[PDB]
């Protein structure tokens, strides 16, 4: 009955039938995105209308369409033809991954480049990479992918160990033309294999690890009702799933006495970008938006009990659409479990004689996605004490190149002849805030150092200052680790028992933001990534920091366009966008398969409760 | 047989007998510090000599002494009379904690101040706080403690809820005189209790938490030999314990093939300081050095199975001396166990069809200490992939004051009338490095942004730069989160298979350092805390960043004095000192007992291995 329930196979079958009957899903059409729309603000009228947004691609060159359908009424609500030169191309289709390799395999220029290298075309894998927007006027309005080549010596070989540097091709995947083949010279193809399951490389496997057994003899402490409504240790929320964003959290709230208090209306990772810092023309165009261009949710892994998720695991199996509108289940695509998290609070008192210890725990909601060489785990954590934390785990295989004789300032060496270009992994969290309701404000909090003098005669005092962000034009903020900068989201109309506004404090990791020159193409297309924090006024159609159609969009869409409206955000329905990322100078230890590295953020209560909220936790 | 074994009860009994026979331990003497000395550099002569350093206090006013004894030869090696006005007072004795309350209880000025407040002297607890060095000329060369008062309504009451503001006393604990009683005015004593085990405050305890069972059916994967030598998943180390520093790690090394490769010779938390930022004269002198002034190791808790440490736990029970030279066991004072740590590495490859997942784990070595209101957990972590991490967990009860009518810029309100002054918790990790041996250097690594232009026509390139620190005068470094600043400790004479120096990268949390005015007393006594990183040349007697005798020392001792020698550190036996801390603006949720907050640092291999070191981990 909940409007926030996961999409069902039946709903997706209905969408397909509706589009087919309307003449919108003929043999030349492909569904490039399908997703359920969130209820509009103020859905307290009990009028459920399950609506789906669809992006429809046409493989014969006709204009794509954006379509909204209602499955409750079985109708097409709206249907719009898209001018992709203006508003951007549609996301990459899975079925296009192989088209780039296949088109190059018959192009004379491609074949001549491989022949000069004595490479058999049947052994050459081509990575299908997004094109971006650069200097090539012939690409405007066309659907372009760029291809970089890797050799697979045998079917089970890791191609990433054998990059073919000095060579790149551009392909129009709709007209099926190879527009350019660029060959800047021959590099040796690195010869060592990178097969991390080969006994020659691993040596004998360790026999020293004894098992760790994690069980819950009475089952887990959380309940799931309605398919995706979670209640755990006074928390409640709905777990959604979208093919673009992946796991989405709705209606995060905390049961404080008899009051269910909202905290966050919608939480998601709304974009991610991986910009490469190698100035070689073979790769200087390389920036992929895994969320916006490829849709991370459709590549979610099926997670294996005892390997990917350990303990008493409850699974969700979300349903998405394939390119023809058929429902497809991602079996065991979301793990949910609780974890012990050490000591929560502890004190031994010299005067009362009381010794007190309580243990902490967290609820874990996670999925894993794979797009080409990279793999990412997305983890949401809820803690007993009201903290909310997000963590990204990056692993997989680093993207490789040749390592040039004489070295490089932008590439590190991993093995003889084998390089890995410098790059970043940058995420955008979209936090539709609802601290005790929708009237919220953001304050920037800095430490204040004080001068020794009158009123501070011993020079020990220090303080803090809070600046309210009142309009969107002043709500584009930078981190400052040196001054301990944080941001507080408060409700000025809801006060704690000390008559102070209730609030939550956002703690960032203060990692570097986008490094590229501010005049670059990527700085214009990923403008969100140049600043740590943005605050906008909520609006239904302002969903992604990069806009709706990221692929081959020329720039400026999303957050820079939103904040130009300069809307009031002081005690209003607001959205926080936090940029956070890893800057990756690859090390030898990242090869041939990368141990996990992590980045994230957390929010902690800041006078939201009237005292510690975990006084009622038992001794265990 | 190991020279790094824990001190035994028999060794401490021998020290006592040796000091007694030498005439050094009469009835007026107290042992204020006793600890085993580390083997000198180059102990490859097989000549074991177990030596102990002792600080001897005299309760009758005679000069204290520093004494070194050899238990192997049963002799006093050296004995030096200390001039405490010059070099600092001895650490606070546990038996002095109660002397301050007892002396004030008969002082007419103290009694008049309590009578004006209608407080019964039998209900007034007095916190024994270290004095520091300020403007009081009469305190030079005397052993002073300062007292702040708290009311206990009944024997099991939490006194911290009832601070008596506007009142402070100074006491000479050797001559047993109250030197000053300062009363700046009457504040209401906050009335609400803070008894976090009272059902009136906790409400009914949750019944919703189901048990989590963590077991190791075949036992743990690590072995302990010789009392304190650990081997775990190619790591080996010795776990030491010192009454001042707490847990100390010796000879951290990693078994790479057939070679045992050293990484860190000695790791410890060598100092910590809690400076308060309240300019009230009642508290503007308040800075305690828990390690240097109070000795955190002697207040280590006994850790309870299933409450403090969960899983298959192996305990160590270190032995220390009491004030009379008797051995005293800290039963179960150190927990050791391994923990599952999620995914280690994962990749699903589109071209090879191979799906690969491995799980991570870490070894945990921890102890907990309690000094007055504050409790701290110290956690050392070793990971499968070569990472070393330290984590401090801060909990307990915040130090309180009145909250003034009309508010405060330096105190936050926790309850009606109840304040908590702003303060920091700052730690110093001393890392005696030994990356593949003792010839080490430190490089500072910054991200380098590049301008769009020739050689970077698309404005995407970025790079990094490394600066070698060659002498101590240039090795006092500040964090820079914006440029992703890290520090690399490398061995220029030991190269990986790519002919690059092996190394480890130190990742800091980049939290604010000491906030106090640089002309303050605390900035001079805790000078280490004003900078994030220091590098010194190793020397036997350069143990603490604050010097040997922190209590009432006038300033400048330790690191600022060491680095003035301006010694060569480029490919030498070096020591890294990393400052890291929490800046604490207390929140309502910290009251009446604080949920854990954390800070720390980690070191990751940086071309130390020839490839990932966890390729031989099995599928489980
Ligand atoms: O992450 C998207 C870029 C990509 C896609 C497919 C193969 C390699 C790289
Ligand atoms: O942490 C050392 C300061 C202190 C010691 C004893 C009681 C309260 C405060
Ligand atoms: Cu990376
Ligand atoms: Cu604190
Ligand atoms: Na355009
Ligand atoms: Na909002
Ligand atoms: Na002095
Ligand atoms: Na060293």
């Amino acid at each position: 009955a909940s409007p926030f329930r996961l999409a069902s196979a039946g709903e997706i079958s209905e969408v397909q039938g509706i589009l087919r009957t309307a003449g919108l899903l003929g043999p030349e059409k492909r569904i490039a995105y399908l997703g359920v729309l969130d209820p509009a603000r103020g859905a307290g009228s009990e009028a459920e209308d399950r609506r789906f947004r669809v992006f429809i691609h046409d493989v014969s060159g006709a204009r794509p369409q954006e379509v909204t359908v209602s499955v409750t009424n079985g109708t097409v609500i709206s249907a719009v033809e898209l001018d992709t030169a203006a508003t951007g191309e549609l996301p990459v289709l899975e079925e296009e991954f192989e088209v780039v390799e296949q088109l190059l395999a018959t192009d004379e220029r491609w074949l001549k480049a491989l022949a000069a290298r004595n490479l058999d075309v049947s052994k050459v894998r081509v990575a299908p990479l997004s094109a971006g927007v650069f200097e090539y006027a012939e690409e405007r309005g066309r659907r372009i992918l760029r291809g970089l080549a890797f050799v697979q010596d045998f079917p089970e070989d890791s191609a990433w160990a054998h990059p073919v540097d000095g060579l790149v091709a551009y392909v129009d995947v709709v007209s099926k033309e190879v527009t350019r083949v660029i060959d800047t010279g021959v590099f040796p193809v690195p010869a060592e294999h990178g097969n991390y399951t080969d006994p020659e490389l691993t040596g004998p496997l360790r026999t020293t690890q004894k098992p760790i057994s994690i069980t819950q003899p009475e089952g887990p402490s959380f309940t799931v009702t309605g398919g995706n409504h979670i209640e755990w240790e006074k928390w409640s929320l709905d777990v959604g799933f979208d093919v673009r964003e992946g796991v989405v959290l709705h209606n995060i709230a905390f049961r404080d006495g008899d009051r269910l208090r909202p905290i966050i209306n919608r939480a998601s990772i709304a974009e991610m970008v991986v910009p490469y810092g190698d100035p070689s023309p073979i790769r200087s165009w390389q920036n992929y938006f895994d969320t916006g261009e490829y849709l991370v949710g459709q590549y979610a892994n099926s997670l294996e009990l005892g390997c990917d998720c350990l303990g008493d695991i409850t699974y969700l199996s979300p349903v998405i659409s394939d390119a023809f509108g058929n429902p497809r289940e991602i079996r065991n695509g979301i793990c949910m479990h609780e974890e012990d998290w050490g000591i929560l609070a502890k004190h031994s008192d010299l005067w009362s004689g009381i010794n007190y210890t309580r243990r902490n725990r967290r609820m874990v909601i996670s999925f894993f996605t794979t797009i080409g060489n990279y793999d990412y785990g997305f983890y949401w954590y809820l803690y007993l004490d009201g903290t909310i934390e997000f963590e990204a785990k990056a692993t997989g295989v680093v993207f490789t190149s040749a390592f040039p004789e004489g070295g490089s300032d932008n590439i590190s060496q991993l093995a003889p002849g084998l390089g890995a270009p410098f790059h970043q992994h940058i995420f955008s969290a979209r936090l539709d805030m609802a601290i005790d309701g929708f009237t919220n404000r953001v304050e920037e909090e800095d430490v204040v150092r004080q001068t020794m003098g009158p009123g501070n005669e011993r020079g020990n005092a220090f303080s803090r200052k809070r600046t309210v962000l009142t309009r969107e034009s002043e709500a584009v903020r930078e981190a400052d680790a040196r001054t301990g900068r944080t941001w507080i989201i408060s409700n000025p109309e809801s006060k704690n028992r000390l008559n102070e506004p209730v609030g939550y404090k956002l703690h960032a990791h203060n990692q570097p933001t986008l490094l590229a020159d501010p005049g670059s193409s990527i700085a214009r297309r990923a403008a969100f990534a140049t600043k740590d924090l943005w605050v906008t006024r909520y609006a239904d159609d302002e969903r992604y920091p990069t806009g709706d159609f990221v692929n081959q969009h020329s720039g400026g869409a999303g957050l820079p366009s939103y904040i130009a409206q300069d809307r009031d955000i002081d005690g209003q329905d607001i959205v926080v966008w936090h940029t956070f990322g890893l800057t990756h100078f690859p090390r030898v230890e990242d090869w041939p398969i990368m141990p996990v590295d992590t980045v994230g953020f957390k929010l902690r209560p800041e006078g939201f409760f009237d005292r510690s909220p975990v006084l009622d936790v038992p001794a265990n």
